[PDB]
């Protein structure tokens, strides 16, 4: 009792590298945008692994690879180490995520298919549980090619702005004040316990870079 449409699902082909290399040949046409296997040698780890020569890699190691030139495969490759971990799909699980409008990974490759349609006040998900205490201030990158579409840049990046909000000075001394006057001496000390981890450089992405390590 087992479905045809069950069965088109990605696969992650994990081979060793060992004999001079993997043992695979990879190159995209050249016009033609995307990476297919163009062959791979037989009795190898490529081979073994699932790998064929009409296969699609969709992510490596993990990796998004929608998006991405050419390069960046090798380079997830080599990234990785002495293995490396492709994701591939069947000829017709790949028209069959398309049509569906869906993104293949590692994630379909535990649970059933996206095919189901199910519904609910919140989407059920089993996440890990821990607890800890976050930081007052540090590191924390944000998205900047997330629903991007438009151009937009914001400066809350930068804690405490060129300019504070001033208000009126009231009466000469009320409870709670404001004023950090007498405080100022104090906020000295801080000087010493300073921690500009932080860091800002003025080359926030580079329009296009084609260095080639290496070509095979």
């Amino acid at each position: 009792g087992i479905d045809p449409f069950t069965m088109l699902r990605p696969r992650l082909c994990t081979m060793k590298k060992g004999p001079s290399g993997y043992g695979f040949n990879l190159h995209s046409d050249k016009s033609k945008p995307g990476q297919f296997i163009r062959s791979v040698d037989p009795d190898s780890p490529a081979e073994a692994s699932g790998l064929r020569a009409q296969d699609r890699i969709v992510e490596v190691n993990g990796v998004c690879m929608e998006g991405k030139q050419h390069g960046d495969v090798v380079s997830a490759i080599r990234a990785g180490g002495d293995e490396t971990k492709l994701l591939v799909v069947d000829r017709e699980t790949d028209e069959f995520f398309k049509k569906c409008r869906v993104i293949p990974s590692q994630e379909h490759l535990n649970g059933p298919l996206p095919v189901p349609f199910t519904n609910g006040e919140i989407q059920k998900e089993n996440s890990r549980e821990a607890l800890a205490e976050a930081a007052l201030e540090s590191p924390r990158p944000a998205l900047v090619r997330s629903a991007s579409s438009d151009t937009s840049e914001e400066l809350n990046s930068q804690d405490s702005p060129p300019k504070q909000d001033s208000t009126a000075p009231s009466s000469t001394s009320s409870s709670d004040p404001i004023l950090d006057f007498n405080i100022s001496l104090a906020m000295a000390k801080e000087r010493a316990h300073q921690k500009r981890s932080s860091k800002r450089a003025p080359q926030m992405d580079w329009s296009k870079k084609n260095e080639l390590f290496s070509n095979l």
